């Protein structure tokens, strides 16, 4: 099966340096002007192949001549524009880190486009749909379409596993698409998809753990909230210290990008006090506060729901971005989950770990970015040459979007291979 399949079709070039980059664009421009009856997937082909590319780099996507046209000429001239992709290659990009993010990448059609441009998709996400159904009386390509009969998004039993099946689906066409994680991580429920990418659960497992950790949070739901504070995390420990159990260290992004969880009213005057402090706080779209003490109220149920899964040694490497460590995977039981869900979500410290061990290039399995910002901001702050990307966006969940993503990443220097997106 094609990771993907599209009319869009990819040419690929590269040279030393970027100015000899643009040459090439030139060159090929020059071929498509005097071209006439173009087969775009001949050219692909001889663009590919046995020849290996060089640093600095270069993809222009186009359905047509005409679109080809528009874009080399484009690239040709350092100019930007859509379908034209240039980077040069990074350091350990291909040792490349899958990222799973928590809630906040939903939207309504969701990569339902994938399912017709992608075989590789369509059936991983039927066997997610497979995996869940002992589990949720709801049909899966049904919400993520939002199609009358549905349940909405502003269920957290829907959203959950909904965002679940499409993460891990994602993942599963970059890996088709030849692009191997070195490791993976997750951030909350995102460590869920993670875990089933990395072959510590089982899918039925992982689809398990999903569904019925997403129902016990329906005890939650409306009784809490979470605020995005620009503050680094040890000055907002300090802040929140004052509120005691009515706040929480949620999560911690980057240097200076950490969520706090907790009451309705001590939400409002956490982002009062930072304001007058000129900090940027921003209330965000959810009614529950997990990563903190209200957890404790569905604890024995999340520890109870779960005790028959069967975690296993896991095959990806899967840093924990609870426990901060690697881990075997059989670690990954009941406990474990109730655990991610209770605490803070450590995910700089997990990014800080990979760029340490030399990882040049970070993507991010979802829908919409959301992690890429916390991600580029500890990159930054380290000095490390990496890079980080998403794979689709809000009202951008087909083949274009995702090849778009596969160019940048093979700019960078992530393995794909082009063999694997068909005409």
């Amino acid at each position: 099966p094609a990771a993907l399949t599209s009319a869009l079709i990819p040419w690929t070039v590269s040279a030393k340096l970027p100015e000899a980059l643009r040459g090439q664009a030139a060159r090929l421009a020059e071929f498509t002007r005097g071209e006439g009856a173009l087969r775009p997937a001949d050219v692909a082909a001889a663009l590919t192949r046995s020849r290996a590319a060089l640093e600095s780099r270069g993809v222009v996507l186009a359905e047509d001549r005409e679109g080809f046209l528009t874009a080399l000429d484009a690239l040709a001239e350092a100019a930007p524009a859509a379908g034209v992709i240039e980077g040069g290659t990074v350091k350990g990009a291909d040792r490349t880190v899958f990222v799973f993010p928590g809630q906040g990448s939903q939207w309504a059609g969701m990569a339902v486009e994938l399912l017709d441009s992608s075989p590789v998709f369509a059936s991983r996400l039927a066997e997610c749909a497979d995996a869940l159904a002992p589990y949720v009386d709801w049909s899966l390509v049904d919400v993520l379409r939002q199609t009358e009969g549905a349940p909405g998004f502003d269920r957290v039993d829907v959203v959950q596993p909904a965002l679940w099946a499409v993460m891990v689906s994602l993942a599963e066409v970059w890996r088709a698409a030849g692009v191997a994680p070195a490791a993976v991580i997750g951030h909350s429920q995102g460590e869920i998809a993670a875990a089933a990418v990395a072959g510590a659960l089982s899918l039925g497992d992982a689809a398990k753990v999903s569904a019925l950790r997403a129902k016990a949070l329906l005890a939650l739901a409306g009784k809490g909230g979470m605020v995005s504070v620009a503050e680094a995390a040890d000055s907002v420990r300090e802040r929140i210290s004052a509120w005691g159990e009515r706040l929480a260290l949620a999560s911690v992004n980057g240097p200076q990008s950490t969520v706090v969880s907790g009451d309705p009213g001590a939400l409002d005057e956490l982002m009062a006090a930072c304001e007058r402090d000129g900090v940027r706080a921003r209330r965000i779209n959810v009614d529950y506060a997990s990563h903190g003490p209200q957890v404790e109220h569905i604890r024995a149920e999340v520890l109870s729901a779960l005790s028959g899964i069967a975690p296993r040694t896991a095959e990806v490497p899967f840093l924990s971005t609870v426990t901060g460590e690697f881990v075997t995977g059989t670690d990954l039981d009941a406990e474990y989950w109730y655990r991610n869900l209770r605490n803070t979500v450590r995910f700089e410290d997990a990014v800080r770990t990979l760029l340490d061990r030399g990882h040049g290039a970070f993507v991010e399995a979802s829908a919409h970015p959301v992690l890429t910002v916390g991600v580029q901001e500890t990159i930054d702050a380290v000095g490390a040459p990496a890079v980080t990307q998403g794979t689709l966006r809000r009202d951008e969940g087909g083949a274009a979007r995702f090849l778009t993503s596969l160019a940048e990443a093979w700019t960078h220097g992530v393995p794909v291979d082009w063999d694997t997106v068909r005409p």
